[PDB]
């Protein structure tokens, strides 16, 4: 068990970076941050602004 594989090698490390910022800022998962950043040309600011606007409700805040 526990063994990396990786498929395609084209913009991953960087992507992660942002993803991390997203999964951290927002609190979503990577896969999500990857989908959000994937629709934001890999732009956290956008992904965030996008995800945020599109679904603004935490676990317990107000």
């Amino acid at each position: 068990g526990s063994s990396g594989s990786s498929g395609g090698s084209a913009a991953s490390s960087a992507l992660k970076g942002l993803i991390q910022q997203f999964t951290t800022i927002t609190g979503a998962s990577e896969s999500v941050g990857k989908h959000m950043l994937e629709a934001c040309n890999n732009n956290l600011e956008m992904a965030v602004t996008m995800f945020l606007d599109g679904g603004g409700s935490g676990p317990s805040s107000g």
